[PDB]
């Protein structure tokens, strides 16, 4: 027996372990369907970023409705320290409507406020140097990030020349400097913050700051390459799982937990082991010949991801070098590979492809002509037509009740909606962060081998073009912009300047938009019962005892912000909510 056994350790799975095992008494099992990385150069240097190393095999989507029907890889990590491990290590915080958002549906002590401590307590900024604050324009409010916690983050110590002519071009078009993008606003550009430890420059992944650090507590178990198959019950109440290998040997284990079972296991992956438990939709668990324990609905609806553009560009005139010297100029690929052997300065301290700086907008800094037309159809249509027909109409009232809220920030002119970022290459990104859309993750057999079906369901809700058309058309006012005028961009097939109307550039991003960024959240959400959540405002799975959900699964919706930083907080917050109902 353990204390508390964790499915998944990753960013939730660590963190929530760690605290758990800072009282002697108490026990943890983290079962990780992933092994230990091996410290190789593509998880721990930025520079040579392979995030295709752990990536969870065998996952596709169905049809993508949204976007002409196509297929897409579905990724996600398997790995111990979860997407941490192989993500692009950005580390920010969402802003504070998006927390006081997810306490106005129904959660008492979900609000910025309440979050702030979990912020601070959960990381150690390191500041840059002062000659790249000044040069690079990084600016941050001290006194709103952590010190003393277990994260470790900070900047690259080298920006490439061109992310100069893009921060004045965005500022020329009403992107300003952004103080502290950490202090719960966002609006315009700023420094991407990077969960790098600073002596090594070097990732700071979950599996380091949460496992590694406390490593040397023997009531801290961790088991890699194996996978939580099934939550255990005596009656209503959580009492064990059983594992097998993940490789898929023909052998299962059972395991027990005094206290608690803590679901860990991702947005994919919780409600998998959610619907196999007897845990989710009576139609679909009668489907498939599974006893129903607690009927559900909300599992595995409420998908939501972020969306992601690839604008691709050619220059008669870009300034060297850029990241795509580190591609292109094998020369200069090895003079900074050798440069941050030697003094862990330069190109390789930035995640390859990235670059520095980054730009977020509000739907009215995006639209600043339309926005109050897109709010006005967005409140028109019934929040039902987003959802399948036929949908539970508790996860309909759900929907209707985010819906009220995301409109809420569609109104402030201090919430983000979309991002723009250029690398200083061929491509520029933007992303949807607030999409109305949602998706479906339903397992499609009792074999916990199998894959479960995912279906983001992208650009299934209309309004969601039209903040994404306007995000695009923000990124065409930066590249056009003097600063970036002159070196000389024009973009590239399949766009182009010929691209003029809303209905000529959303028919190419129809074909182009990834539907993920492997930010998959809200699949087991936290809302009342009968708004179709499937978990309490304290992370407890409705109709069983001793079961939480402690990763972004449990999520009402998703941030102004990429997931990361509150993946810890959340977990540093579920630790305290924990060990004061036991007296931990
Ligand atoms: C490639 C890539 C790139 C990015 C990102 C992800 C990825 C994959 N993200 C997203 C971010 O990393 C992600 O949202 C968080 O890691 C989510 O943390 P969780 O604890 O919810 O799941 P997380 O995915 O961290 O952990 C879930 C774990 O559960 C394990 N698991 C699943 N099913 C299991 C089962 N049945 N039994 C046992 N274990 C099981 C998995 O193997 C995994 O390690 C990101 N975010 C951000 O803010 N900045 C960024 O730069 C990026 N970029
Ligand atoms: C990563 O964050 C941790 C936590 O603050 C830092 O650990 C401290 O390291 C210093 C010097 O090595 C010690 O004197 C402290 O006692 C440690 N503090 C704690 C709270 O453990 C580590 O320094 C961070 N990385 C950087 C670059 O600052
Ligand atoms: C997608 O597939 C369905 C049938 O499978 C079809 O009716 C629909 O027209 C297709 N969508 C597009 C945009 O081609
Ligand atoms: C920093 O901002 C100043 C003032 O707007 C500008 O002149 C400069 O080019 C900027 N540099 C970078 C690297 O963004
Ligand atoms: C390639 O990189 C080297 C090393 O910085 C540099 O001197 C050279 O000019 C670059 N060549 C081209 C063609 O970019
Ligand atoms: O390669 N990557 O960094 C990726 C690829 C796909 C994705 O959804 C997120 C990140
Ligand atoms: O700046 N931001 O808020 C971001 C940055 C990256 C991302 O994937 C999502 C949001
Ligand atoms: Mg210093
Ligand atoms: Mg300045
Ligand atoms: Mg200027
Ligand atoms: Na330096």
């Amino acid at each position: 027996n353990y204390t508390f056994i964790i499915a998944g350790g990753g960013i939730s799975g660590l963190t929530l372990a760690d605290r758990l095992t800072e009282d002697p008494r108490v026990t943890v099992l983290v079962i990780e369907a992933g092994p230990l990385d091996r410290g190789e150069d593509g998880i721990l240097v930025p520079g040579a970023f392979s995030p295709w190393l752990y990536f969870w095999p065998g996952l596709v989507s169905t049809p993508q409705a949204g976007l002409n029907n196509r297929t897409v890889d579905v990724i996600t990590a398997q790995v111990v320290g979860g997407g941490s491990t192989i993500n692009a290590m950005v580390y920010l915080r969402g802003d504070k409507d998006d927390y006081d958002s997810w306490g106005a549906l129904g959660n008492p002590g979900w609000s910025w406020n309440s979050m702030l401590p979990y912020f601070i307590k959960s990381e150690t900024f390191t500041p840059p140097s002062p000659e790249l604050a000044a040069a690079g324009n990084i600016t941050w409010d001290g006194s709103i990030r952590g010190r003393s916690g277990p994260v470790n983050y900070s900047y690259p110590n080298y920006f490439f020349p061109g992310s100069e002519n893009w921060w004045n071009a965005a500022n020329e078009v009403g992107l300003p400097p952004v103080k502290d993008p950490m202090a719960g606003s966002k609006q315009g550009v700023f420094w991407i913050p990077s969960a790098i430890d600073a002596r090594t420059m070097t990732r700071s992944h979950a599996r380091r700051n949460h496992y590694d650090r406390v490593s040397s507590r023997p009531n801290y178990h961790i088991l890699p390459s194996h996978l939580v198959s099934k939550i255990l019950f005596r009656g209503k109440q959580a009492i064990g799982v059983s594992y097998i290998p993940t490789s898929g040997g023909n052998t299962t284990t059972n395991v027990y937990a005094s206290k608690e079972i803590t679901l860990a296991a991702g947005g994919l992956g919780t409600p998998k082991i959610l619907q196999l438990s007897g845990i989710g939709p009576r139609k679909l668990l009668n489907e498939l010949g599974i006893p129903v324990i607690s009927d559900l609905p909300g599992v595995g609806q409420n998908l939501q991801d972020q969306p992601t553009l690839t604008i691709p560009y050619t220059f008669t005139n870009n300034v060297f070098p850029n990241t795509d010297s580190l591609t292109t100029n094998a020369t200069y690929n090895a003079e900074q590979r050798a440069l941050y052997d030697s003094s862990k300065q330069g190109a390789y301290t930035i995640v390859n492809s990235l670059s520095t700086n980054i730009g977020v907008m509000s739907l009215q800094r995006a639209a600043p002509k339309s926005y109050r037309q897109i709010i006005a159809a967005a409140r028109a249509r019934s929040a039902s037509l987003s959802l399948p027909p036929g949908t539970d109409p508790a996860v309909i009232r759900g929907y209707q009740a985010q819906r009220n809220a995301i409109l809420k920030q569609f109104e402030n002119p201090n919430v983000g909606v979309g991002t723009v970022h250029w690398g200083t290459g061929s491509s520029a990104l933007v992303y949807h962060l607030k999409p109305l859309s949602r998706g479906t993750v339903n397992i499609r057999s009792t074999n916990p081998l199998d894959a479960p079906e995912i279906d983001y369901r992208t650009g299934t809700d209309p309004i969601d073009a039209q903040v994404y058309t306007s995000l695009f058309r923000k990124n065409r006012e930066i590249f056009n912009a003097p600063s970036m005028r002159v070196l000389g961009p024009s973009e590239a097939a399949p766009f182009g300047a010929n691209l003029t109307t809303d209905e000529e550039i959303y028919a190419v991003m129809r074909e182009l938009i990834n539907p993920s960024n492997a930010h998959q959240c809200c699949t087991a959400a936290m809302m009342p019962k009968d708004m179709g959540g499937v978990v309490s405002s304290e992370q407890k799975v409705y109709g069983v005892q001793g079961l939480r959900v402690a990763d972004i699964s449990f999520w009402p919706f998703q941030l102004s912000g990429s997931p990361m930083a509150t993946a810890y907080a959340g977990a540093e917050r579920l630790a305290d909510v924990i060990k004061k109902e036991h007296r931990l």
